[PDB]
Parts: structure tokens; C-alpha cells; sequence
């Protein structure tokens, strides 16, 4: 079995796994939408009660599985619980990361496309000071890029350039993964993560120097870091915080598990896992949280920044922020650095959520690494055409896989590992070879708190918010639901072919 060559490489690979578009696009929107500081107390608590414990669990299961030649959950789940149902629930460890990849890589290609056009200057005056005169040209620049529908039809007509940039983006993803763990993912991580950190820090400093009559970047930080306990009784804020923690740490994706399956059997995962987890949180709340919010707050104020955030998941990062930069000397180049930052962030994550299906084809169907990557890329490239042309197919998959799916799977893997497999032997697996030991308090959190917190969260979620979306959507949501259900059954069938091999 291939293994990471260095501890540093492993941590940066796993840090590049987590540090992605979630840190710089999702977290700002989630935080701004929920009162900044009002959002971070749940966020901090969710990290300590969900994020950290599940991080260790996923490392442990991956390492455990890798030791026996299996880095994906269909097999690992069966190793932890020899029941045919374990293999079927294990399929979600392939389905979630594949479905998330189908639209993640596309949004990743936007950041590359934008970056190219901002670098070359093919982008949309301060003499005009009315705001909408500055934001509309960037709204239209994005809407024309991805082809937002103008008429009654729910169809997207993405640019030719966007389509081509998508092809290039997958070619880049394949270029890395086709070289393996050590010489591929690990080598790119050691380059991308330094670059990512330097770009983010530079952007943070340029943003902190933004000042306008409606505020400063400082007002954005005090809005983000001013505690508030009015909404700590609000279910929506807790479910947003826990959803964000799952997504940003790549938990419930099966991706952490697959990476960890390439860690040597007796090599530490306790400190390593905690380091990658904490590195992502620093990149999230200090870098991600100090670019978009302070910029929008400084230029528009908090009320209008909160409105912008509520406007959409891409309004802030793809429209508002470049619009703000455009009012700065060299702002188009600053835009380039922002989207280049976003690209390396997403690319380091997209390669990680595609390797689960790659490792399944290598480990269970015994495909060569080369063919495993190409077939995986073809599956993602083809399926992405749903996301590229059907309006809001992106949202439907991000909901079932990237929001409901991750949480459901996170609770499933915990139950399999810590209840059925055995809390005491799971605890042994986590700490075996640990440089440090997991705080013994966390044994009880992982066994009783984390599952209760996720279980309670999923019912107040499933029987309150989702009946709304499950009843009055446009019929085209069924197209995406139909397709990703077919995907699940296709993967179930490969698991069936792998069991009988
Ligand atoms: C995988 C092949 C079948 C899927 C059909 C989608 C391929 C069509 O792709 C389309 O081709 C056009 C050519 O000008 C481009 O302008 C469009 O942006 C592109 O989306
Ligand atoms: C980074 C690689 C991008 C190569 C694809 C460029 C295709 C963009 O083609 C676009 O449409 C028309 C040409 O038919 C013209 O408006 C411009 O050449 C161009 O903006
Ligand atoms: C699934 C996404 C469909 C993408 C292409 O659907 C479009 O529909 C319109 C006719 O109603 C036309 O623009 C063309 O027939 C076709 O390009
Ligand atoms: C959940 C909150 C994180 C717990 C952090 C506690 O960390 C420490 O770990 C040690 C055991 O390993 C104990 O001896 C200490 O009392 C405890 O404070
Ligand atoms: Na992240
Ligand atoms: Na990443």
C-alpha cells in the first residue's frame, strides 16, 4: 500500500483536504447570515464536541482500514461491523464525496476562470459612487460566466470559456491524483499550502487597510467576534454552525478516512489529526473570516453586508469582494490573488474528495491507479453537466450530500465505530501510536455527547425545516434527485461486484 512519505506532507495534505472553498466562501456567508459573534459560540462548541472528536475517529478508521488494504468505508464499515448493511451504509462514504465533487470542482473552475480574467484585465468607475453602479457589472460578469437564466426556463448557458476552464480544472485535478499519494497529492500539498497561506495573509492585510465613510475593516471583526447569546437558543444557528464544521473539516465525506488509510499502521494520528483540524480552523476564522466580512462591512456597513451575505452563497466572494477591490489601486490584481487563493484552496480539497472513489477502484476492483483516476474523473466530468446546465441542481446536491449527507454519515460512522465495533477498542485504535493521547474526557463525548448532539440536531432539522423544501420546489429538483439516486445504486452495484470478485 502507498503511504505518505513525511509527517509534514501528511499534515499539509490533510490540511489542504480541509482548508478549501469552505473556509473562504462558505464560512463568511454562514457567519454573516447569523450575526457574526452570535454564530461563533455554537461554532466553537460544535468544533469541540463534533469536529475534533469525529476528526480523530475518521483518522482512526482510515488507518485501521488501510492496515488491511481498504481506505473506503464500504469495506472499513464491514471490517468494523461484519453485516451486509454495513457495506450499504458504507456506500455513502463513496456517494457523498462523489456528489460533492460533481459541483465542488465546477465552482473550483470558476475561481480559475475568474483568476485568469482578473489577471488579464478582462473584467468589468469610482466617479460614480452609487453602490449598484459598482456591483451590477460584477453581478453580470458572474451571471454571464455561469449562464444564470434570464427567462422563464430553468436552464443555464455557461460561457464557452467557463466550459473550457472546467475541462482544464479537471485536467489539473487528474494531473495531481494520477501521480498517487506520495508523489502526487503530498507533493502538491507542500507547495499549495504555503502559497495558500501567503496569499491569504497578504489579502488580509490589504483588506485591513480599507476604510470608507461607512466603516472600516475593524468594524467587520468586531461584528464577527462580538459574542451574542440571543441566538444561542436558536436551532437554526446551531444547525448552521454544525453543518459548517462538518463541511470545513471534510467530515462525513469519507475523504479524511481515505487519506488516513495511507498513514502507516503505528504512526500517530492524535496530534496529526488535531494539527490538521486546528490548521483549518485558523485558516477559517482568522484568514477566511478577516477578508470578506471586513471588506464588505467597511464599504457597505454591517446591515448591508449581512444583506449581501443573505443574498446568496456566491454573492460575497464572486461579486461583492471583486467589486470592492475594483475601487482599489491594483484591485483587479488583488481580485486575481483572491481567486487564485480560492483555486488552490478548492483544488487541494477537490483532489481529496475524489480520492475516495479512486481508492475504491484500486482497493476493491483492483484497478490500476491510472485507470482508477481516469474513470473517476470521467464520472465526475460527465455528471457535472447536470450542475453546469440545470439551474439549482448545484443546490440540490449540496443539500443532500454536502449538508444532510455529511451529518447523517458522521453519526453513522461514529455509531459503527464507537458503539457496534466497541467504544473501548475504538478508543484503543485512536490512541495507538499517538504522540499525545486523546483527553480522556473526549471518550465520553465521543460515546454519548457527540451522537446525542448530532441525533437531536438531525430531527429538529428533518421535522421542521426540510418538509418545507420537500413539498414546493420546482419539478427540476427531481432530475437531480433522480440522477444522484442512480449514482448511489451504481456505487452499490460496484460494491456488489467487488464483494464477489
Ligand atoms: C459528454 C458529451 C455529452 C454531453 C453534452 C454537453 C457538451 C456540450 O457542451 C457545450 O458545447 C458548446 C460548444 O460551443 C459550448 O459553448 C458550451 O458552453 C458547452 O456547455
Ligand atoms: C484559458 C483557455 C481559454 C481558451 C478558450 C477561449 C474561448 C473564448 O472565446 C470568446 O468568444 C469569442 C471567440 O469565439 C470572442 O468574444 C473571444 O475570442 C472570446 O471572449
Ligand atoms: C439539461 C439542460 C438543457 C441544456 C440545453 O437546453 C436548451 O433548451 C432550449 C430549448 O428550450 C435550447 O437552448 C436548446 O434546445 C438547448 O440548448
Ligand atoms: C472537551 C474539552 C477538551 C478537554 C481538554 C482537557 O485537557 C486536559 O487533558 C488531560 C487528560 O488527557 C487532563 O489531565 C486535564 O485535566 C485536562 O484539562
Ligand atoms: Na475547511
Ligand atoms: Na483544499
Amino acid at each position: 500500500r502507498e503511504h505518505w512519505a513525511t509527517r509534514l506532507g501528511l499534515i499539509l495534505a490533510m490540511a489542504g483536504n480541509a482548508v478549501g472553498l469552505g473556509n473562504f466562501l462558505r464560512f463568511p456567508v454562514q457567519a454573516a447570515e447569523n450575526g457574526g459573534g452570535a454564530f461563533m459560540i455554537p461554532y466553537i462548541i460544535a468544533f469541540l464536541l463534533v469536529g475534533i472528536p469525529l476528526m480523530w475517529i475518521e483518522w482512526a478508521m482510515g488507518r485501521y482500514g488501510g492496515a488491511q488494504g481498504h481506505g473506503t468505508t464500504p469495506a472499513i464499515f464491514y471490517l468494523l461491523w461484519r453485516n451486509r448493511f454495513a457495506k450499504i451504509l458504507g456506500v455513502f462514504g463513496l456517494w457523498i464525496p462523489l456528489v460533492v465533487a460533481i459541483y465542488y470542482v465546477y465552482i473550483e473552475s470558476w475561481t480559475l476562470g475568474f483568476a485568469i480574467k482578473f489577471l488579464v484585465g478582462l473584467v468589468p468607475p469610482p466617479n460614480a459612487t452609487d453602490p449598484d453602479s459598482i456591483l451590477r457589472p460584477f453581478k453580470e460578469f458572474l451571471y454571464s460566466y455561469i449562464g444564470v437564466p434570464k427567462g422563464d426556463e430553468p436552464i443555464l448557458k455557461p460561457s464557452l470559456f467557463a466550459y473550457i476552464v472546467f475541462l482544464i480544472t479537471m485536467f489539473i485535478n487528474v494531473s495531481i491524483l494520477i501521480r498517487g499519494i506520495s508523489k502526487g497529492i503530498e507533493r502538491f500539498a507542500k507547495i499549495a499550502m504555503p502559497t495558500l497561506f501567503i496569499l491569504a495573509v497578504f489579502l488580509v492585510i490589504r483588506v485591513f487597510l480599507l476604510e470608507t465613510p461607512n466603516g472600516t475593516a475593524a468594524d467587520g471583526l468586531n461584528f464577527l467576534w462580538t459574542p451574542d447569546f440571543e441566538k444561542l437558543k436558536d436551532p437554526g444557528v446551531w444547525i448552521a454552525a454544525v453543518g459548517q464544521i462538518f463541511f470545513t473539516l471534510s467530515l462525513g465525506f469519507g475523504a479524511i478516512i481515505t487519506y488516513a488509510s495511507y498513514v502507516r499502521k503505528d504512526q500517530d494520528i492524535v496530534l496529526s489529526g488535531l494539527t490538521a483540524a486546528t490548521l483549518n480552523e485558523k485558516a477559517e476564522v482568522i484568514l477566511g473570516g478577516s477578508i470578506s466580512i471586513p471588506a464588505a462591512v467597511a464599504f457597505f456597513g454591517v446591515a448591508n453586508a449581512v444583506a449581501i451575505a443573505k443574498a446568496g452563497a456566491f454573492n460575497l466572494g464572486f461579486i461583492t469582494l471583486p467589486a470592492i477591490f475594483s475601487q482599489t489601486a491594483g484591485g483587479t490584481f488583488l481580485g486575481f490573488l483572491w481567486f487564485f487563493l480560492l483555486f488552490f484552496a478548492g483544488l487541494t480539497s477537490s483532489i481529496a474528495i475524489m480520492q475516495p472513489m479512486i481508492a475504491f477502484l484500486e482497493d476493491e476492483l483492483k484497478l490500476s491507479d491510472k485507470h482508477a483516476v481516469l474513470w473517476t474523473a470521467a464520472i465526475v466530468f460527465f455528471s457535472a453537466h447536470l450542475v453546469m446546465f440545470l439551474n439549482k441542481s448545484l443546490d440540490e446536491m449540496d443539500f443532500w450530500a454536502g449538508t444532510i449527507g455529511v451529518v447523517f454519515f458522521g453519526l453513522t460512522e461514529l455509531i459503527i465505530f464507537f458503539w457496534i465495533f466497541g467504544a473501548d477498542k475504538a478508543w484503543e485504535e485512536i490512541n495507538r501510536g499517538g504522540i499525545i493521547k486523546v483527553p480522556r474526557i473526549y471518550y465520553y463525548v465521543m460515546r454519548y455527547i457527540t451522537p446525542a448532539f448530532l441525533a437531536v440536531l438531525l430531527v429538529v432539522w428533518a421535522r421542521e425545516y426540510i418538509p418545507k423544501i420537500m413539498e414546493e420546489t420546482h419539478w427540476t429538483v427531481w432530475i437531480t434527485r433522480f440522477y444522484i439516486i442512480g449514482l448511489f445504486l451504481f456505487l452499490t452495484f460496484l460494491v456488489f461486484l467487488a464483494e464477489r470478485r
